[PDB]
């Protein structure tokens, strides 16, 4: 749309007020022209076309319960989008500031978000096991994150390689909500999961086997669910990059951690320099190790820290 940039408020889904982007022209739009190429937030009105309407105000005010999820999804995309480019340097998803679209109110009770290689889509949820999806920063950083991995390493979505493709997703995710610092943890989408059970979560990070998910390389599945358990697997992934970060002794072998921006450094260097499309775990392994040799030499503890905890999740 084109038109004046200007500020409104609303109300997000966990009932918190916050700023936001918009443009005006005849109404107040969720268009952010701060960012890239823009961030666009639309309205699927509970159906599955996409993108549906670009999301349209009389006042600029979105205190609305059905203005909820579209104040979310937009601002966390200008979170997400600000982790990357401060930290990371880099702009948008394509690294070029691609502009980014997200549409919510997507089917009935749908209890889901994902990237569809376009745009983020974002469930409502049924309001038992979530409520809307974008109220979890976790989870849209998450989801746009598989927008990066599409960019640059294209991990294929199945097997081990789907499974690195997850916990790529799931670490950065955690890492801008930890940015955010927006109630920081090591979990996956607590804000928005079940809204009746307090203290759980989607999955975890810290201990993968409290929700099931293997936390060693011979506990992986290996049927063909999930695209041959592309949820599932990432527990070992997401174990080791826990252990990278905060340390911890797991199955014997002792961790020290070098923290969470070492963390995220040496994980974005081996997603954009070094894997492919179908790397493995192993081949992870030594994408991880050669970042971390690139930044901080062969005999840093940094290197040392992420061979300890690739053995402590079985991966060689
Ligand atoms: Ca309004
Ligand atoms: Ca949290
Ligand atoms: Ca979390
Ligand atoms: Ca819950
Ligand atoms: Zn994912």
């Amino acid at each position: 749309i084109t038109g004046t940039s200007t500020v409104g408020v609303g109300r997000g889904v966990l009932g918190d007020q916050k700023n936001i982007n918009t443009t005006y022209s005849t109404y107040y739009y969720l268009q952010d022209n701060t960012r890239g190429d823009g961030i666009f937030t639309y309205d699927a009105k509970y159906r599955t076309t996409l993108p549906g309407s670009l999301w349209a105000d009389a006042d600029n005010q979105f205190f609305a319960s059905y203005d909820a999820p579209a104040v979310d999804a937009h601002y966390y995309a200008g979170v997400t989008y600000d982790y990357y480019k401060n930290v990371h340097n880099r702009l948008s998803y394509d690294g070029n500031n691609a502009a980014i679209r997200s549409s919510v109110h997507y089917s009935q009770g749908y209890n889901n978000a994902f990237w569809n290689g376009s745009e983020m889509v974002y469930g409502d949820g049924d309001g038992q096991t979530f409520i809307p999806l974008s109220g979890g920063i976790d989870v849209v950083a998450h989801e746009l994150t598989h927008a990066v991995t599409d960019y640059t390493a294209g991990l294929i979505y199945q097997n081990e390689s789907g499974a690195i493709n997850e916990a790529i997703s799931d670490i950065f995710g955690t890492l801008v909500e930890f940015y955010a610092n927006k109630n920081p943890d090591w979990e996956i989408g607590e804000d928005v999961y079940t809204p009746g059970i307090s203290g759980d979560s989607l999955r975890s990070m810290s201990d993968p086997a409290k929700y099931g998910d293997p936390d060693h390389y011979s506990k992986r599945y290996t049927g063909t669910q999930d695209n041959g358990g592309v949820h599932i697997n990432s527990g070992i992934i997401n174990k080791a990059a826990y252990l990278i970060s905060q340390g911890g002794t797991h199955y014997g072998v002792s961790v020290v951690g070098i923290g969470r921006d070492k963390l995220g450094k040496i994980f974005y260097r081996a997603l954009t320099q070094y894997l492919t499309p179908t790397s493995n775990f192993s081949q992870l392994r030594a994408a991880a190790v050669q970042s971390a040799t690139d930044l901080y030499g062969s005999t840093s503890q940094e290197v040392a820290s992420v061979k300890q905890a690739f053995d402590a999740v079985g991966v060689k």
